[PDB]
């Protein structure tokens, strides 16, 4: 009839024009890296649904203490090979063209996430992923974007103490 995810609480990620609608369901597993199932769903056009853990705190910071995002400045051209370049600051393997089924659980630096702490990988920004900036979708009409904050889902653990 109908199935449900494994474990709770996570980063959802939608877009407004995106349509993706999934989550971060990660369900840490034991053997190497990771094993999680991030990948969100619902969408149609190949735009982005999130980025790599480029962002502080899931919509829980404006602007001030180290933006963090993305680098470059806004630089809207994109170009195979032209005179003028392009770089942007790299994009993530998840921009719709197979239902934003991205799941990546094959060779991980040091994703543990089966510690016993769903990620127990806080480093500056633990897992940070900004569902923004990013769409390219071709409308222009109704109420696209192609680049403007909406959506989000960075949740960077957070830990300190003496």
């Amino acid at each position: 009839v109908v199935e449900t995810s494994a474990f709770g609480h996570h980063v959802q990620l939608v877009n407004r024009e995106g349509k993706a609608v999934g989550f971060i369901e990660i369900k840490e597993s034991d053997d190497e890296g990771l094993d999680i199932h991030i990948s969100a769903n619902s969408l149609r056009p190949g735009a982005s649904l999130g980025f790599h853990i480029y962002e502080k705190g899931s919509c829980v910071r404006p602007d001030f203490e180290s933006a963090g995002g993305p680098f470059n400045p806004l630089n809207k051209e994109h170009g195979f090979n032209n005179p003028m370049g392009h770089h942007a600051g790299d994009l993530p393997n998840l921009e719709v063209g197979a239902d934003g089924k991205v799941d990546v659980i094959m060779n991980a630096p040091d994703t543990s996430l089966k510690k016993g702490s769903k990620l127990n990988i806080l480093d500056e920004d633990g897992s940070a992923f900004i569902i923004h900036e990013q769409a390219d979708d071709y409308l222009t009409n109704p109420s696209g974007n192609s680049g403007a904050r909406i959506v989000c889902g960075a949740l960077l653990g957070n830990n300190e103490k003496q």
